[PDB]
């Protein structure tokens, strides 16, 4: 029998090629869009804030010595760090697969911006890393939690703790999973607090927008007045350059694709941001 | 006594014939329409996707060696298979009842497409069976279920799980029976969550359309972004041929009616589909 | 004293006549108008339907034996029966009260049609009786009932069982009393599911119309797609004739008023009709 | 001292007169306006209705004996009764107090009309009394009540019973007290079904108007299709006449004021009216 | 070191006196505005009402003696009374504090008006006092109360009792305290029957206005058709006069300030007012 | 290696200056705005209020002796106090940072006004402190509470207690945190009484504005008719003066910035202010 | 002999009536005339006294610290009292003698002014009495008397003692009898101490004015600086009013003539007033 198996006639048949490269799920970027954005041409920013206001004003008896008050100020420095990564590709690979280049570009670009989010939110603070929202932030006050509160109640309490600093909250940054569990929250009857089975409620809780990014660690939540608490200072926009002569390269038939960016994350009022943890 | 009895005069009376054959209910097809369609002329398809993106983009000190990143790709093959069935009928019958062939055709056609759905959805993966939505799909995360969730809560949970792929779902495929029990879902008060007795709620749950096909196994549910996860590739449309000489027909006054079709089911993004089981 | 008693002058006084005869509540006919109608001129109808479509289509390996399928058919017969009744009245009565004849006709006609409905629905299917919707119908699936379903829930389930045939339900035929006890259905709070005390809810349950006929025995309920599951075949329109010489009439100054009709109830798709019982 | 009591100057002071007589509350007449009205000039009315329509129409075998049906009629008589009362006052009083004349009229009129309503509803049937709604009315069907029905639920069952006569109900005649208790009906939560503290609900229950007349015995209720079940036949409109010579009047300077009226109450369809008793 | 002590110069410092007197809480007068008002110029008022209307109208046999009816009238007198009080102050106090004069006016005025309310509502009826709404009123009917009625349910029953008179109620006179406790009535769910936390419900219960006056004894309630059940007749408006020579005075350097008013309270229909007690 | 650090070329790089000085959360001032305001030029205020009004106004017979009444008055004193504080700054600092003065002013001005709030609310009476709202206040009436009242219910009762004074409540002075835990108040079913999870309800409870000041002690609540009950009297408006000669300043190049003000808080009607404690 | 004695024409002559009664009243200064006078519209007076004036003024070397002085003040109160008396006279008398009322007025005022002087001097300072000159005075300094010097010498010594107050003595207040004697004081030879009968002046001793008042207790003497150390404050000048209706006047044809006056007296320096006793 003359079949289609490989060891028979299969060879006479060419598999049909499906144009295109199947790109993975592209994550939606945020956080950065929550912050105030500026632009500089220096390697660092300096701003000044009042540190300690010792207000001793009080009532005074006649003929008596009045109270002495004092104010303190401090200078804060925000450095401009550099983020980047590169890739090396065979002169051949690049020539044999044309579109491969434009693909590698769009990936380093995204990748860069992805790790960028990473700093902005959970910025370690260690040596060269940026200091991010979640680090600068003031801890959530465990005392507001009351016997039997829905996770929803907590975020509420949180929006309040921002008020104690005397500023308006801007939004809520929950983890996609946490957000979900909050929406499907029910009442003692069985009804949906945010939205009956027809459709998921919109991304708005307690009057504020809700940003669900995977960037936010599962089980952690961040509430603040972002648009006014911190600011992102761009020194150099993300860019892609290519070198064929970089060291070894020429003599090895190699290319080097580079992608870098220069930022600076400033935190003006940390009292305006809050990080906390749901107690499960 | 001259009556309408058999053993009397009944014989003189001819029963009135009712035109045509009474065809049973025709199941409404679906699954297929949820997928992307296109045709080919090969015995198999080849598409290419990105495998591992090793993104080391990071923060870099001045004068320091930046980080090296990498990308990986893989070629995936999707084979074409063959679906068909045949009927053997006497030469006598066929000649005596004219429109019988016409009917047998329309019947095999349908019957074929019926089983076609079968594969597309519950495609085993063994031997030759197609790799169907339900197999490819990433398993439902039992983790999301919570103490006291309605079946609807789960479908919801599932709609979410699709998000972890970074694409949105496009429909819910439940079994007609399960769908019913979900619609008649009541609250602690005895009210209908979907529709007060006046009329059944539409086929829309959690913002997404609902596809109730018997094809879907009882107690099994499927949620995903079909229109972007898989594609059906037709090689040869459904067709019908007839043979007078097949096997030992000529010598038995027999005909053979054959109906076949050639497909290929491709699965680009599995992470975009989810298979689950109500556990109750 | 000259009074208006009997034994005085009351005799001189003529009672005023109220024109016309006071006719009892006229019942509203229905069952018939739910079915498809057509006339014939035979003593029986014959039609043919598909019985068992054994569809084995499947996936087939290269150069491997394909699956064999089959189809079955059955010839179904539907006899036409005769419904009628007669009345015997005196020549004298008939002559002394002109309008009496007219009345008697309209009455036999109605009374006949009344019992006609009786057959169409609860037709015993036995001896000479017609085969009624309720005998043909496929029994309600007891497995759909769930802990704590209201009567309403059941008709709901029922409306579904019609779907397993692949046809849409047409209406719900309940007993006038049962309909009532359903409307006054309350929730766990004592609220009226269909309509607060303000006004009775319309005769529409689960999107379908509701037909309340006393014909439907209390405790029994019928749901189906009548408009195309059965058909009524009229052989002889209901008519009225009169004989003066019947039996020994001529010699007793008697008249005989006869009213007959010839029907036939055909049942094409039984899977499209469902009968059940409320077990309270 | 010159005081304003009797013995002193009290006399010089004239009390101020409040114009007009203070009439007691006037009940609002109703039960009459519910029935159909008509004129007559007779001593009584006669009408004819069908009694037993023995309808045996059925299915009949071939060459078999048809079934015999029958009809029964009866003659019903409604007598005309007389209601009235007179009042005699002195010629002096009548001449000295001008408006007393008219006042006395409006009173006898109303008074008559009051007892009139009395007959119409609770008409004994004994001797000379009229036969009224509540007597004729068909007894409520205790079998419709169900464990845990509100008084409202009953009146609903009632409105239905009217339907078993194939006629629509016209209104509900309750006792002002009972109506009240029904409006303040509450649910298991404590909310008012019709009420809701802001204001009393309108006089409409189950789609029908509600007539609250004291005439209706406390604890008794009447539902029916009045405008089509009974008719009031007026022989003589309520009138007022005066006589100066009536018996020893002329010689006693006396007057006699008379007020009479002639009615007849007919009850065509009794099955259209229902009388019941709240049992609790 | 001279300061503001009593030892240094704080003597040369005289406090600044805040102009005028601090008048206490002036309550809202009401009871009066509920009643019909009119003026007169007499020692008292006389009005005439119907007493016993003996209506014997009935059904009368033929040529039989008809029923005799009767009407009784009575003349009711309503006397005018005098309400007043005076206050004497030293010529010195009066001359030394200029505005003390006008203050004593506004106080005697208000004070008078206050006790006026006193009579109008809870008027004793004894000796020289007035008969007040509450004395004349017909007692509440304890039999209307039902197992578990709210205080509101009662006032409701009350509003009905006013119907047995055949007039509509006009308002509800409750005690400020009782009102409050009613407004905050809740359901078994914890919801506010009259108004969710946002705002106190308006002073309207069962469709009627509500007057909360301290005048009304705590635990007591009054519902009636005030606007036309009683009427207030003014003979002399409240007036303030001053005497320099009253008895001693001239020789005791004293002044006498007098404030009087002349009323008359008429009660046309007592069956129109109800007085009851929340018994709990 | 030519780098950016200090040892290399860093020096050539000028950090970008963020214009402006970062001021902390500025608290919103209130309370003072709830009170009536006025001037004065003394070191204390003296006002007069009515104490006991013995109103014997009554009904009097003719020629009868009228009743005598009386009025009592109290004199009350409210002293003027002095609140202030000063800051000593270098002459150089002040000239080298132009806007530093402008800032120090708004900073003292504020701090002053802040401790001012302090007195006005939680006064004391102790020596130099002001006697404030919460001290003068009338105790909350514990008898108004009822089995199962929510915090809200209490403020409600409180808003009533202010009625006994015969004045209207003006606002509710809660502690920021209490207000929060009040808004998130839920019902027996679990849904939010004030705002669901959509958005925070506005600062309005029982129809009155809500004033949340940190000044108000946690757990303490104050309801009253502020705009009527008390009045703030200013002797000296909060002002700021500067001296270059104070003490040994001239010779040490120092400035002294002084900020003081002279108040006096008067409480006319205490019955109009209620203070209470939430017992958790 | 027509003469003018009784028995003749003496009757023709009517005596002329001397128009007007000559009113008494000495020509002398009054304890009043000696004091400073003012006016007030108040119930009392609040003045201030200088107590201790530590005057350390002195000579000072340049570059040297100057001397500190100090002043002490004290707050004093002085109430206003009332002096008055009335006369009851016949209305007839008062009309028949016109000049009579004019007298009674002046005479009642004169008499008032006497008792006025009385309080101004020997004012008990107790209950209703005024705080008089003598109650305040510092006692005379016996240590100034010389071996054998006249009563005159003493008053002279007193005039000196005043000086130690820092005020000049204004006048002398002796008893009439005493003054009469002190004036006729002679030496051991007969020459008058004062001035011979040649050019005798008046009430002037030691160049001061002298008030000879029977108010000044015999044997007592008052010397001080009246014109400045103390002053009279008038609230109401002496006035006369009349009442025709006073108590039972109207009905007795009587008139009541009242004469009152109200003042107060303040003493700014007691040390400036001196009282002593003549030891003889
Ligand atoms: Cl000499």
């Amino acid at each position: 029998s003359l079949g289609s198996d490989a060891d028979s006639a299969g060879s006479l048949i060419q598999p049909m090629q499906i144009p295109g490269i199947i790109m993975p799920g592209l994550r939606r970027l945020t956080i950065r869009d929550l912050l105030a954005q500026g632009r500089t041409s220096s390697n660092a920013l300096e701003y000044v804030r009042e540190e300690v206001f010792t207000n001793n004003a009080d009532v005074v008896a006649e003929k008596a010595l009045k109270p002495e008050s004092d104010i303190t100020f401090s200078k804060q420095t925000a450095n401009v760090k550099t983020i980047a990564h590169w890739v090396q590709a065979s002169r051949q690979v690049m020539d044999d697969a044309p579109m491969l280049q434009s693909y590698i570009n769009n990936r380093l670009m995204y990748g860069l911006a992805l790790k960028e989010e990473g700093q902005l939110l959970n910025g370690d603070g260690t040596g060269d890393n940026l200091e991010g929202l979640n680090k600068v932030a003031t801890a959530y006050d465990t005392s507001l939690n009351a016997t039997g509160d829905t996770r929803a109640d907590i975020i509420a309490h949180a929006i309040y703790q921002v008020t104690e600093s005397e500023f308006s909250a801007s939004g809520i940054v929950l983890n996609p999973r946490d957000w979900h569990n909050i929406a499907l929250l029910k009442d003692n009857e069985g009804r949906y607090i945010f939205g009956g089975p027809q459709a998921f409620t919109s991304n708005i809780m307690w009057g504020l927008p809700v940003v669900p990014t995977k960037a936010q660690a599962a089980g952690t939540f961040t509430v603040g007045g972002f648009d006014m608490a911190s600011q992102v200072w761009d020194r150099m926009d993300a860019t892609v350059e290519v070198s064929r002569e970089d060291r070894d390269n020429f003599v090895k038939n190699m290319l080097t694709i580079l992608c870098e960016e220069r930022l600076a994350l400033a935190h003006y009022r940390p009292t305006a941001i809050i990080k906390g943890t749901f107690s499960s």
